[PDB]
Order: structure tokens, then C-alpha cells, then sequence
């Protein structure tokens, strides 16, 4: 039979079947509830709404996200999102088609012990899995060598793998990702006077900030170029017919994944985690590195961010090795790509965990079945 | 020489001396001009009036508040008002006095860079320089660390401060404030059969509320005893006689600012919003900050405000940590208070914005020089 | 006239007199810096702190260890700790006190160069001694037969001596100390739903691991105990009043000696390096290094090393031989006790680097004067 | 029919055919095992590798020499090895193939008992043959006179030969080779700052000896020049793109062969090794063993250790001795080549062990049959 | 007065006083010297260790024998250890009692006389004099007829005596004794994996050589018994432990008297040396000398090795003839004791060499006055 993959990730959840080269079910995570006093009898209307509906009746609705950095804090509005992918997108019965679940590494381990639970006790799926995502990237960047940069809506880490051997003392993650951004961009676009405080405003700025924003090869001659011009500044329109410009917050939000410090963090960029994830590993598989680094995630799809990354990489890297970023077209959806990948190969249908070693061994047997 | 402050609040004007205890002009921010059609001749009449002037003939005059939410949207009547302090109120020639302006943080840049423009043009002022109210409340409080929670009449901002070093990605700020309050006043005083809809009546609208209305430590509690019995119920005497009698709406009011969806606002409260801002703050400085919870602003004059935060600060943080709520009985005036004591410090005259610096790197000097 | 004797550690400073029987000043080795901006005027605030200084005010610091596995990597920063131990914690001049000063075996040479000349340089010391820190460790047990096993922040090494004579063809060095479990511990805290990622919570979860660890006698039986039971598990309180429950890593930590595996090092255990040294030694002089294993350095203050230490090297030592731990209460401070030994005795004065051999002689004079 | 001719170093395996004139397989000496955890599922990867191929993915394999001192000490490992030669590298099956091979002499019996064994039990080979190395180096060299000085991987020892008469009791051996050579440059690296842990960096560092090693005719003078100017430091590039530097370990390095006392040994120099057993000889042969001293193996292949040994030895030998040193460019193989033309010879045929007389006479009959 | 007695042997040294029954110092021949580095400073170290000191600290020092075969090789060493035995051992004053002194037939002249100079130039005293070993081990047996076999550490003797009358033409010497024997067994036990290279490794073969060796009355028989059952295998305990098994080679040892081949020797057996040295006297004594065999030495203390020699001489001899065999059990101090009986003497006391003497014949006068 087919198996599900579903990629419950911060902001998006990807589903599909295993076997086909793009996820069947797309829409945002989040689950709205109404906040005004009804009035009008004989309506119909629901008490919840889950998805792109949700995304519609916005003006109304309080909006929440169940999953903060990889971690999912609401277990009934997962619940929710779960029955709405396989019932009202997939449209099929999770009794006979085993499902694969992602996570992100170094998470806590009672995430996923609840995972398997709700899978094995709320939903029947004959069986079950949880895989890295920064694995399924490189499985379906077609390649059994490199380190991963995954970068999606509440996370971001780094993990690599030499021939198919993971080194996990390697592995540096940071919550520092899309949903930060979007909060920065909101802070930083009172300076022209506008005003964005609820949640369907933050829906509005997370669609500014992925259709306006990029990154900037240099950032203090961007500065000093959108100071000097007036080129770089564009214009939005709001749902009302208002219309915003905005200048040089098109690449100063993004630039908050190299400076962590403009959100008061004082961790290190993401071209600096990658090279002392790379410095940990052994010298003999260093060079080897260098030349995979491969990008996935919705993150990753800022102009001008390969290049920015490249650069700096090169700036620390020595100069006899060659730096390569690997960044494909489709790298928003690589996590299940490669779980599709994974969960169609012939070799891996062992690996599954079934009801039966489930109802054996509790919900523990994620931990010594899965990595 | 001595320097002039000058605390440009939504709805009041303090105005002063640095070195002094005390503003010397406080009057409302309001500009009234004539709505009716004058017979008598050689009168003399003006065609605008300015603070208490304008509260005095009221019947006859629309009053307009050049700010709104800490914002300048008149400029040719803020022109007006800073006429008004200089030469009516404060009787000084403001060329020889640097003069120290106020304003809410996360505000538009522009706003400040129109402020430095007028003061240097219309104005001939030597050296000038703006503050964030928060900086200055905690100045007049005498000690360097805690957070700020100032509410005047247009905005509430949140700024915690551990060491002389200030968090900006932990302030927060919100719309909602004294004028807010006396509109909720006045829509619920309708109920009881009073209506106000003017601008005069708007002023006495606002002096029935800060004569009559104070914090319930329990809001249902507070409303079954005002249901049950009548002890809660004061009357008020119109200026033309007539007696209005008000009764929960005296509580009613001010619950507005822990529970803003009573006016139809998302947003969370104010012990909701202190508590994010602490929490966003290193695990370090907590500590300090949960005992230095310092409140500002005539927004905080309502009785039982105080322990109402303590107790639902207490309720959010953890049992170990200890509250402590700092309202001095001069809250009032602490913004103007610590702009001169500020403006007094013989370390502090390096930092004026001179005449020379503005000239040469315009009216963009105030960014890098003000934080 | 007195000689000052200071063990530069990687994590902590022990500095005093020679003569006494206690280090006068211990701190941590750490310097920190700002990290955010300031906002009163006035403060007289600081740009750098140095000791417990930092470690008072770290919710707003970024703090550097200028000592890495013993080699120094900031020079400044060294600077900086030297002079703060030489004024304002033994508050004596560096003029007229012979310093004696302690570095791990097997460093480059450069390091004791640069100290050397940074000794003669920048201070005024009349003369200078470098002395390896097992020898000292022997000194302080009152004996010269037996093999050190030193252990503090940054490095770990054996040396065996006989009857005063040193085999250096037997000395053994590991760079895993308490810094690597401080490393491990933090990432292993994930597991529970507990981050710490700055510097500062790196001081936390280093207290949390010097106040809640120890060494399993049997590493599978206290797993199978602590996963069947809850016996083993305590109570941390944080900063803020939050507090954490530890289990399983109380002793997953500290077994990274015996097994550096779980770090990724291909390396040996603590015990089997100590056997490979002992069995490089003549076979004349192995049945009394059997019985004088000497252990020092707070890395060795884990409840359970030594009887951990004895199983092991009986298990791996032939039945006749007798192992015995010695594993005295103050071997926490026994380096810089036996270096205050050392330069109280009448016979080493002689050796001492007096500043007209470094002047004629050149920073090389380390090297043939110091073994 | 063809025999098989294989010298089993501690080091290196030479394997060939009887005949010819260079060994056909050379190869490291080394078994890899995986130390890091699998994620790719379907990778196909084995549990070990044997020669090259670890030498390729070293960066994540464990190391392992099956012979230390020539003395095997792993016996899976080395049948590992045996099959390794006899199918992915020679490609031929060993049943029809009598083999030869070599051992050092004053091995451990059992050593030539088990290698026997495995040879007629675990393969199958119609006969095979243990010849003494320097016996065999003779032979390459083409005379039947002289005393040959065999220096491989782990083992040296000194064999004289006078007409075809071997003297036994004075051959004498040392358990200094090149190993003990790279153990002790990555002792002497750490002086610099450069830290070689790893059996994978023990490989580096062979490297680095090997590349960059030489024997200095005066020690002394050239520590003193290495000391005075820069012109013997020579530079070195790391697999990851590090560049490191070697002054006068280029040299220290190699002076161990002429001072064992360096790794704390108290045997004699190579050089006294050779005149004590030239001494131990008949007064009428040392005449002819004096001027036919032959050097073998990859340890005598270091720049200028001919032009010393002569030195030395001249040094030693009386005034009127002639002393010539006897070092072929091909001495790397030159056991492999004694051993291929002495199982060519037609009268060597009738001593080989068949099989008929190892089942007679058990493995015992190595030690009769054999010298 | 009492006159002293010194045996100086290859090996041991035995001193004491005329008259008394067995020697009062006995110590091995050793002086020591450190090869390793100090660290300890204060611990009051020797630059040399002579007799049981040397061998207590054996694991840090390089042993070294002043006499080889009889023959003085190292004069400091030697003075040294004649200080060591004048002072440490017998605590007396070399300047009032004569000295008899021993040495072995066949000697060069000039170790007698610088043994004579040293005596009279170095120490005082009065009276010295020179005795053959073979003469003084016939004084001990009580009788003055027979041939005398000693044995010792580093020469083999054989002297035969009829009537008081030596006969020099018979005398016949062998640089064959108990250091080969030791050698020989270090060579032989590496057979079984056991490497003893060291000085301090040569002193515990030793002991396992005199406490585990014995002479097999028939050779080829006990090498068929050994290789047939394990009836002969003994284990012994290495100092740090291990424990070692000895076959065959408790009896091969010993051997080498009988077949001096073993360790490439041309010489004939100490059997047919005794016949030889028979065969060249007179036919009127020899049936004197078949039945007067007198054995000495410690060489002479193996088991079996009297049996051993009257089988072979009996063997070589005519039937007629009656041979015995004559080894008292304290045939290892014989000479020591004959020496003291010698000195006792009244008749003696002419002979010595005066201090007059020596002064007026110089070093010259101990080849008249001593035979
Ligand atoms: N073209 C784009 N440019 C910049 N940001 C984008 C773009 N597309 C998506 N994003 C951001 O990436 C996030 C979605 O990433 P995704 O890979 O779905 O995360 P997750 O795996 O956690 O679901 C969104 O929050 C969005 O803000
Ligand atoms: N005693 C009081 N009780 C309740 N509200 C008050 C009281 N005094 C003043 N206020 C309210 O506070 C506002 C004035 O606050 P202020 O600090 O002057 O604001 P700003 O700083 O914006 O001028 C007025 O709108 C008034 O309604
Ligand atoms: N009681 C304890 N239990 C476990 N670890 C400890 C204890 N006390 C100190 N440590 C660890 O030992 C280290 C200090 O060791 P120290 O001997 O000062 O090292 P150094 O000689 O390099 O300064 C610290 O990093 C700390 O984490
Ligand atoms: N050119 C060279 N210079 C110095 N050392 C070398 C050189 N070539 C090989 N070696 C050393 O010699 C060893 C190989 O010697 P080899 O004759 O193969 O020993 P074995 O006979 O035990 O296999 C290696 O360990 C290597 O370090
Ligand atoms: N019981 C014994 N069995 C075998 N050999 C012995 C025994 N006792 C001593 N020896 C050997 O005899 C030697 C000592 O002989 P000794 O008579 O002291 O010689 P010397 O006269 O030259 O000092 C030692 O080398 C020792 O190895
Ligand atoms: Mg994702
Ligand atoms: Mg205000
Ligand atoms: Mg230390
Ligand atoms: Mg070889
Ligand atoms: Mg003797």
C-alpha cells in the first residue's frame, strides 16, 4: 500500500503520499477561534477553523500556532490539525497507510514519546516513524555526504553526514528562524509610522516580508545605498487599499540570521554555526564538507542568501579549500521530498515501528527505533 | 544658564525649569476655535485659543488634541501649543535655554525629526535633545534598575533597565490609554440615559472618570456587590445644575486596561504585557527586575491600581520570586521630574544637540545622537 | 622575603603566598564585556570585568575564558586576570615577590615564553619559575613515588616518577576536563525541554553539574535503576525561581571520562590511560606505581571517581598487584599547595630565573632552566 | 607452476609473484571499523575495511595494526588481511600456489606455528615455506658474504653471513622501528602547537615523517644551525587546508635510531648494534663482514642514514678496516626480492613443507624444516 | 691482628676475616648510575649506587660490571666497590690489616699489578698478597692432592695438585660461566614471547636462571621427556605480576657447560677439559687425580651436575680407574674459605708482600712473591 509523509513543521504543514515529487496538501498551521459577539442566528458557524479558512475569516478570529521552535505546546490544536490533514486535505483514513513524522534534532524526547502516542491511540496508523529533517534533505538532495543548513519557521540547525555516518556531537541547532523574522519586521516598520499588533497584522507582515525582503551581499554598503538613493524602496498594498513603502527593512530583516544580536541574542550566525559545526568534525572528512553545504527550508528562500553564505564561509575557511552551497530551486519542500524518498525505498519497510512493538514496549520505542 | 523641559504628553503640557521639584505650567494640550457666528462688535475676539482658554469658553468652541497616541498629527497646532509655553506660561525667550523634549518609545522617526526641525527653525533654541519617558521615570525614581510601566494619556510602554543598560528587544508598547478610557465612559454612560457627545462634554466626560473611577481588585466580585447593593453608587452635578448618579461604570472604566477587549482591542493587559517584558529579559536580571516594577503617568492615578498589578504579577510569576510595585504619590509628574534631573547632571551637557552639529548633518542628527 | 604562587587554570585562578596552606584568592578565570546599551549617564560604568565581578553582573555580559586546555588564546585577556590577581585581590606589588607559576605538560612552548616575558615585561617580578603541575601535586602529597592523575577545566594528564625521577616517555595527556562535561550536560539538558545557550546559562549549568553529579559504579546498573525507579532524581532552583528536575544526567555526565565516546573522541578512558602509562614504565617500578595513584584537581571531586578509578585499574591490573587511590579532601587546591611547598623550601632557591639570566639569555631560558 | 611470495611487515604488505621483480600488491597493514552511528538506510556499507580502502574513509573508521613488533598479535585481523591479498589484490586461489613467507628472527615460535597453521588449514596451499628476512635481503643484494642491518616497520635486527654460514649467536635484535619513529614526531609536534590524536592523524603524521625526515651527519651541529638560522624549517599541508611548520624534528626525529635513550630506552644505537655483532664474529671473517654491511627496509630509507652509519662505524672499526654500507636504491623490497629468487631457484624445490609432512607431523615441523 | 679476606669474583663479591667459617659481606659486583631525569628537588640523590643499593633502585639505573672474566675492565668502578666492601660492609680501617687478595690462572700480569699499586697507593695497607682460586678451593676441601674444577661468573679453571706441587704445565682455563649461561637463557626465552633486554631484566634472569635451572643427567632423554609430557614446565612471578612458564629451558641453560656449541663456541666441555688437564700429568698421579675431582664456584650449584660429570669422566676414563666426584655443599664459598684458612696460618705470615717491599720493587714484586 502508499504511505503518508506529513511535515508538521512551525508555520507550514506538508502532506502527501510517499512516492510522488511534491506534497499533496499545503496550508498554514495555525487555528483560529472567534473573538466578537455573534448576532445573526441560523449562521452555521463553527467554533474553530483550521487552515487556509482560518487564513480567510482572519478579520474576526484570534489566530494561534500549536508548535513554537520545533516544540508543540498545544496538543489539541495539533489534535485538530491532525484530523483536518487527514480528513478534510488528504481525504483518506489513517488506518492502513503508515505515516512518517519529522522532527527537528535535539528536541525534547516527550515531544515525540506524545507524537507516537496520539498516532497509535487517537488515530489506528498500522505504523509509524520519526526522522530527522536535515536526513531527509540530504536524501533527496540525492547525496550520502555533507552538512545540512535547515532553516524553517521556528528552528535552525546543522547536521553532518560523511557516508551515511551522522556525527551528532556535531549537530548545533538555534531558534532563531522565519517566525523572529517576522516579529523583527513588525518592530522595525513602526519607524514609518505603521502599525501592525494583531494576529491577522502578523499574517500581513509575514506576506510583506516574503515578498519584500532579501538578503544583501555587503550589509554596510546596502546601508549606505538605500540612505544615498531612493531605488531600493517598494510599495505594498494593504487589504484596505492602503499602500506602505518600505526601504531599507527589505534586507534588514533578513540580515538578523548573520547579526543575531538586532533581536538581543547573543548567539552566532548561521555561516558561523556552519563552520564550527564543520571545525568538529574530524580533519579527514573536513574537505568533503566544505564542498556539500546544502540548504533546505522556507528560510532559505531569501534573494541573494547562497551568495551571502558562500562568501562568508570562504571569508572562514581557508583558501585552498572550494566552498560550495547547494540550494536547489525546490528546497522549500526538501524535507519531504526526502522523506518520500526514504519511505518509498524497498529496504527501509523494516524500520517501521509497528503496533505491536508499540503496545509491547510504550511509547518509549521511538527513542531506541528511531535516531 | 538653565535649561527648559518640557514633557509634551497626549493630554498634558508640563512644562519647567531644569533643577526644579515641580512643572511650572501645566495645562491641557488642546486648541479650541469658534463653531458659532458672532453678532457683537469690537469684542475683540481671537480666532483660536490655547490650554486653559479653551477650557474656559468651551461652550461656544471645538476643542482638537494635536496628539494622538503620542504622535503629532497637527503640527501647526503644536506650533501653537509650544507658542503658548514659551512666551504665555513660561515667559521666557527660548534662545538662550537648550530645551529637553519627551517622547514614547517605538514612535516614528519622522515625529522627532519635525520636533528637532521646529525647535531649530521656528525656535532659535542653542541645543535641544529628546528622551524616552521610561529613561526619565526611572531617574526620578532614583535608581538604575527595574521596569517602567508609564501610561499617560495616548500610549503604554513597558522598558526594563538592569544596569544603566536598556533591553529594546523587550519593550513593548500599546494604544491604549487615558483618552481611550474616557471614550468607554462615555459610550457606557448611555446606558443610565446621559449623553455626552461634544468636545466640551468630552472634558467632562474626563473629569467625571478622574473624579470618580478606580481599579477593582476583583472585577466579578466588585460587580456582584455593585449589583447586590447601592454603596457603590456617587453622584456627579453637572455645570448646568442636573445631578448624574454613576454606578459600576465607576469600576467599569478602568478594567479596560487589564481587560482591553471590552473596547474591542486583541491586545493583552498590563500585568500580561509587564510580565512578557520581563520574561524577555536574560534569566540573570529577573530577579531584579520582578522587585523594581516602577509605574508612571496620571493613567496610573486610579486607586487600587497598585495592588491589582502586584496581585496578578504575582499570580503570573513564580511563588519564590518577590513582587514589589513602586508608585510614588508623584507619579504624575516623574517623566518631567527626571528630565530635569537629568538636564541638571553636569555630566550629561556633552550630549546636547548644538546649533553647529544640526546645521551640518541636518535634521537626521537626532537618530545617532538620541537613543 | 615572601614568593607569590599562582596556578592559572583554565576555569579557576589559585593564587596566595608561599607558606601558607591555603590559596588567599580563587576566582573564575573569565572576563566580560557588554552587550547591549546604555542609557543612564553617570554610571561610571566599566567596559570590561574581570572574576567575580563578571560573574555578578553576567545577565548582561558576554564572558570569554582567556585559557583554553591550558593554552592561553587571549593575551589581553590574560593580561587583564594577572593584573587583577597581582592589585586588587592579593593587593601586593609585583616587584619584589618572586612569582611561581604552573603549566600542564606537553604545552607549546610558546606559551611559557610568552609568560615568561609577559612576567619580566609588563611586570616587574625580580625572578620566575614555570613547574609541572603533577610534580606539584606529588609535593603536596608528601611523597616521590607514585602517578598523578591530574584533572581540572581544560586538560587531563598522568605523570609517574619513581624515586624523584621523572619518566617523560610515560607522561599521557587527554584534552577532556570539566569543560567538556559542562558541554555535554548542556546539550544533554535538551532532552528534558531545559535550554541554555549564553555564556551566562553556561555558568549555570556549570553549577548544576558541580552540585548534582557523580560517578556511577556501574554505569548499566545505576541506567537500569534510574529508568526503573525515581529515586535518583533532583531538584535544581534557577536564577529566576524556575526550577529543573535532573535524573540519568547526574551520572551520564560524568561517565564521559571512562567513556569520551559520548563526546566523539576516539580516545581512552581515564583509567585505561592510566594503566598504558604505568605500563611503560620499567617493570622494577610498576608494583609501587600500583600503589600510588594520586589524583588532583576539581574534576576529580565527583562522588564515586576514586572507587570508580580502584575497580577499574583492579580489573585491568594482574590479581597480585595492590591498587590504591589516593584521593585526599584538598586535592582541589593540592597543585598550588605543593608549588607553595616548593618555593618555601631552602634547597630551590637556586633555581629560580633571576632577571639578569632572562636578560642575557633571552624568553628561552624557560626551556633549559625549567624541566 | 608459480609461488606465491608475501612479506607480511608490520607496516606495509608486500605480495607478488615468484619471479618477478617488484612485489604486484602494496598496501597499509591496517584494519578500519566504523565509530560513528548510520543514518543512510541502503548505503551498503561493510563492517570493515582492509588496506586502501580504510586508508580512504579513515575520517570515520578506528584504526588497528594486526602486528606489533613483528609479532602478530590479531589473529582475525590478520586472516582478514591474508584474504584481502590472496583475492582483491593478487586475484588468484590459493590451492594451487605454494607460498613463502617471512619472519624476524627471535619471534615467539608460536607465531610460525599458527602461521603455519592458518596457511595449510584456513587456505589451502599445496606447501609453504618461513624464511629468515635478512637471509633474503642477502640474497637480493646477490652476495653470500656480509651482515645485514633490517629496519622495517617494527623490528631491527643484525644477521651475519660469512660463506653461506649463518652465525646465530650473533644476530642480534631491537624493538625500534618506524613507529616507535611517528609516535614520537607526534609527541615532539606538540611543542609547536600541533595536536595529532587520532589513529587517522597517526596516518598524517606517518606521512609527515616520511615526506619530510632526514638523518643529520653531526647532531649537534645541526641542532645548532636548525637553532641559528630558518633554512631547515620546511612546511607541511593538512587534508582540511592547515598549513603547519617542522624546524629540527626533521631531524630529532631519525636521531632515534643512534640515541634509543630519546624514547626512553637503554638498548644500544643501530650503529653499536652492528659492531657488537661484528665482534661477536670469528676474527678471520671480520674483515669481509666490515666491508659488506647491507641495509634493508623502509626505515633505512631517510636521507643521509648511509653516509652516518658509515660514520659511525668507521668511528668504531679499527683505523686499517675498510667499512662500506651497502644501501641499494630498491632496499624498500629487497626481503620480497631475496624471497622471489630464492623460491625461483630449481634446487630450492625440495624444501619446501608439503602438505603430506604438516599432516604427519603437525604444525611442529616448521621449526625442523625451517632455519 | 686480623687479616682481611676479599674474594673479588666476575659476579659477587665475598669479604670477611681470617678465621672465621663463612664470609661476612656478600653482595653482587654491580655500581649503578641514574638514566632518567630528577624533578625532586631536596631528595639528597647519589650520582652512583654499588651492591644491594644498585640492585634495590634497578628500575631507574644502567648496571654495569667492573669484571669480565676475571679481567678488571673499569678501575673507578672497581676502587669503588673496594671502597663500598672496606667501608659500608666490613666498617674497617684498611690501614692495619693485611689483605689476601684472589685471582684467576692465566690472567694478564698487569691486573695483578695494578691490584697490588691500588692496594698500596690508594689504601694503606700493611701487607697484601695474591692467591690462585683452584689453591685456596683445595685448602677448604682439607686435602692437598686433585684436580680443582671452579666455576664462578666469568672464567672456568681447572688446576690439578699432587703433593703439594702444581703442576702449570696442566692447567687449562675457560671463558665459559654462569654470565653466558644467563645470556644464553635471555636469548632462548624469547621463544616463548617472554623480551628481557634491560640490565635490571638481566638480574631477574638470573634469578630465574639460579632458582629454576638444573643440569638433565641425560640430554636427549629429558628433551624427549619435556617435549612429551609437561611434567617439567615450572611457572615464575615477575616483579610487577606477570608470571612466566620455563619448559625445556630450565636444562638447556646449564647445557652450555657440557656443550660450549651452543653459543658458538669451539671449545671442548668442562668434562673433556678435566680429562685433558688429567691427561697431561704425570702417569704415576693420575689415578691420585681420577679420585680427587674437587668442584667450587656457583656455577658448580646446579642440580645434577656433579652426577652429570662422574658419568662422563668415568665415561672418557679407563674402567679401571675409580672416579669421585667431590662438591661440598658449601663448595660456593670454598675459595673465600680456603683463603681464610690460608691467612690463618703461622708458617703463612713469612710470605706476605710488606709495604717495605713494594716500595723498593715496585708494582714488579707480585710476580716473584705469589705464584
Ligand atoms: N520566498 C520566501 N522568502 C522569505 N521567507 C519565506 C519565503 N517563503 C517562506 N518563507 C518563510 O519561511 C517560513 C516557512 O518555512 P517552512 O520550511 O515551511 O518551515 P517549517 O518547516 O517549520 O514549516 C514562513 O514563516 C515564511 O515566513
Ligand atoms: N486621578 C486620576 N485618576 C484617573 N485618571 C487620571 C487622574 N489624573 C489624570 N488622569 C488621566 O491621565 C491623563 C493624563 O496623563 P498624563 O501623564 O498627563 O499623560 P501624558 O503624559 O500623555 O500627558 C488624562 O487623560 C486623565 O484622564
Ligand atoms: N565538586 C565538584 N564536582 C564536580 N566538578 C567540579 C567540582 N568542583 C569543581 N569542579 C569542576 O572542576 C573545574 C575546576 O577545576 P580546577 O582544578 O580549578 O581546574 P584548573 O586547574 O584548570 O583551574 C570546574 O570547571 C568545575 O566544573
Ligand atoms: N622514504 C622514507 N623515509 C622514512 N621512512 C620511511 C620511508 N618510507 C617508508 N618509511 C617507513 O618505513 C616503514 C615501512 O617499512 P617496511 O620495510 O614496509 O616495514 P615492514 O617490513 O615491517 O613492512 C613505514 O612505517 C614508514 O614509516
Ligand atoms: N644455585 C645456583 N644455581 C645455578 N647458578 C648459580 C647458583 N648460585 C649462583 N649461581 C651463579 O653463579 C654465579 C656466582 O658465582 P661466584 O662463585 O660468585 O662467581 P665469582 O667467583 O666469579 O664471584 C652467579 O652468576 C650465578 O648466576
Ligand atoms: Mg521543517
Ligand atoms: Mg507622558
Ligand atoms: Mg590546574
Ligand atoms: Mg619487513
Ligand atoms: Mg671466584
Amino acid at each position: 500500500t502508499t504511505a503518508l509523509v506529513c511535515d508538521n513543521g512551525s508555520g507550514l504543514v506538508k502532506a502527501g503520499f510517499a512516492g510522488d515529487d511534491a506534497p499533496r496538501a499545503v496550508f498554514p498551521s495555525i487555528v483560529g477561534r472567534p473573538r466578537h459577539q455573534g448576532v445573526m442566528v441560523g449562521m452555521g458557524q463553527k467554533d474553530s477553523y483550521v487552515g487556509d479558512e482560518a487564513q480567510s475569516k482572519r478579520g474576526i478570529l484570534t489566530l494561534k500556532y500549536p508548535i513554537e521552535h520545533g516544540i508543540i505546546t498545544n496538543w489539541d490544536d495539533m489534535e485538530k490539525i491532525w484530523h483536518h490533514t487527514f480528513y478534510n486535505e488528504l481525504r483518506v483514513a489513517p488506518e492502513e497507510h503508515p505515516t512518517l513524522l519529522t522532527e527537528a534534532p535535539l528536541n525534547p524526547k516527550a515531544n515525540r514519546e506524545k507524537m507516537t502516542q496520539i498516532m497509535f491511540e487517537t488515530f489506528n496508523v498500522p505504523a509509524m516513524y520519526v526522522a530527522i529533517q536535515a536526513v531527509l534533505s540530504l536524501y533527496a538532495s540525492g547525496r550520502t555526504t555533507g552538512i545540512v543548513l535547515d532553516s524553517g519557521d521556528g528552528v535552525t540547525h546543522n547536521v553532518p553526514i560523511y557516508e551515511g555516518y551522522a556525527l551528532p556531537h556535531a549537530i548545533m541547532r538555534l531558534d532563531l528562524a522565519g517566525r523572529d523574522l517576522t516579529d523583527y519586521l513588525m518592530k522595525i516598520l513602526t519607524e514609518r509610522g505603521y502599525s501592525f499588533v494583531t494576529t491577522a497584522e502578523r499574517e500581513i507582515v509575514r506576506d510583506i516580508k516574503e515578498k519584500l525582503c532579501y538578503v544583501a551581499l555587503d550589509f554596510e554598503n546596502e546601508m549606505a545605498t538605500a540612505a544615498s538613493s531612493s531605488s531600493l524602496e517598494k510599495s505594498y498594498e494593504l487589504p484596505d487599499g492602503q499602500v506602505i513603502t518600505i526601504g531599507n527593512e527589505r534586507f534588514r530583516c533578513p540580515e538578523t540570521l548573520f547579526q543575531p544580536s538586532f533581536i538581543g541574542m547573543e548567539s552566532a550566525g548561521i555561516h558561523e554555526t556552519t563552520y564550527n559545526s564543520i571545525m568538529k568534525c574530524d580533519i579527514d572528512i573536513r574537505k568533503d564538507l566544505y564542498a556539500n553545504n546544502v540548504m533546505s527550508g522556507g528560510t532559505t528562500m531569501y534573494p541573494g542568501i547562497a551568495d551571502r553564505m558562500q562568501k562568508e564561509i570562504t571569508a572562514l575557511a581557508p583558501s585552498t579549500m572550494k566552498i560550495k552551497i547547494i540550494a536547489p530551486p525546490e528546497r522549500k519542500y526538501s524535507v519531504w521530498i526526502g522523506g518520500s524518498i526514504l519511505a518509498s525505498l524497498s529496504t527501509f519497510q523494516q524500520m517501521w515501528i509497528t503496533k505491536q512493538e508499540y503496545d509491547e514496549a510504550g511509547p518509549s520505542i521511538v527513542h531506541r527505533k528511531c535516531f
